[PDB]
């Protein structure tokens, strides 16, 4: 589709970045986002950094947005998907963190579709 191709190929503009910030702030404000605001503490999660190859959290994404790290929407989506995929990979499906990942990714997908349509 056009949205698929734009996501992979169209460089993010200044206006795009304002939308990225709105999406990120919406995720940070969500009731289920608190496990993802800051990096996992090793005292909360034995072996976490040895198991998870590419850790990610919303504070790292915020820094990257502020530094204009992302050139394509795909890269932003990839970092966000790391947050949820890492959580579900490390934790069993009955973990409360796994449940938060399910809810918050669903919210992200809704917001992401709105952002793609706006471009
Ligand atoms: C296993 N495990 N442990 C903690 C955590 N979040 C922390 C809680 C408060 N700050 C970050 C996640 Cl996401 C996780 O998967």
């Amino acid at each position: 589709s056009t949205e698929d191709a734009m996501t992979v190929l169209t460089p993010l503009t200044e206006k795009d970045y304002e939308g990225l910030k709105r999406v990120l702030r919406s995720l940070q404000a969500h009731k289920m986002a608190w496990p993802f605001l800051e990096p996992v503490d090793p005292n909360d999660a034995p072996d976490y950094y040895g198991v998870i190859k590419e850790p990610m959290d919303l504070a790292t994404m915020e820094e990257r947005v502020q530094r204009r790290y992302y050139e394509k929407l795909t890269e932003f989506v990839a970092d966000m998907t790391k947050i949820f995929d890492n959580c579900r990979y490390y934790n069993p499906s009955d973990s409360p963190f796994y449940q938060c990942a399910e809810v918050l990714e669903s919210f992200f997908v809704q917001k992401l579709k709105g952002f793609k349509a706006s471009r």
